[PDB]
């Protein structure tokens, strides 16, 4: 029936995943959400005058087993790799989870976008031309985002859908 996108938000505590993912689903910017809480928001939405649904999970990171956490690796098709424009460690820690990602798949050729959140910051200290060289060298799409004002949200997420759309053919 109607087509089903399975994407998974990951990177470092505090990059502003689970707002990212709050704000597209819900349309608002949390101030404050546990950062150990792993949940999968769903909604139907249109993107290029495709009716869908998004079933995203939003990552912690949490040593806990959770079987659904396992389905959503195995299965899930494209990856959000998120980093925050003002964290220059959480840059740093791109590769680990681009790297987990791959071995996942199995495959160099994941469906992923990376995101650099907080634009809306004027602390930056990683520069687009630091992550765009990055994204190149991933061969990936890159978005500056900011889930605070909306900025690039449904550009990420449905970039990563229209990235997902690629690699089924
Ligand atoms: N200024 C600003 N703050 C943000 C943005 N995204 C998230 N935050 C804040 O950064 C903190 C961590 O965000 P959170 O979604 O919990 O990060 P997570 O650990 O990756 O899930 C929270 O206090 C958010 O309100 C953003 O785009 N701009
Ligand atoms: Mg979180
Ligand atoms: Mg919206
Ligand atoms: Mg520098």
């Amino acid at each position: 029936g109607m087509t089903e996108y399975k994407l998974v938000v990951v990177g470092a505590g505090g990059v502003g995943k689970s707002a990212l993912t709050i704000q597209l689903i819900q349309n608002h910017f949390v101030d404050e959400y546990d950062p150990t809480i792993e949940d999968s928001y769903r909604k139907q939405v249109v993107i290029d005058g495709e009716t869908c649904l998004l079933d995203i999970l939003d990552t912690a990171g949490q040593e806990e087993y959770s079987a659904m956490r396992d389905q959503y690796m195995r299965t899930g098709e494209g990856f959000l790799c998120v980093f925050a424009i003002n964290n220059t460690k959480s840059f740093e820690d791109i590769h680990h989870y681009r790297e987990q990602i791959k071995r996942v798949k199995d495959s160099e050729d994941v469906p992923m976008v990376l995101v650099g959140n907080k634009c809306d910051l004027p602390s930056r200290t990683v520069d687009t031309k630091q992550a765009q060289d990055l994204a190149r060298s991933y061969g990936i799409p890159f978005i500056e985002t900011s889930a605070k004002t909306r900025q690039g949200v449904d550009d990420a997420f449905y970039t990563l859908v229209r990235e997902i759309r690629k690699h089924k053919e």
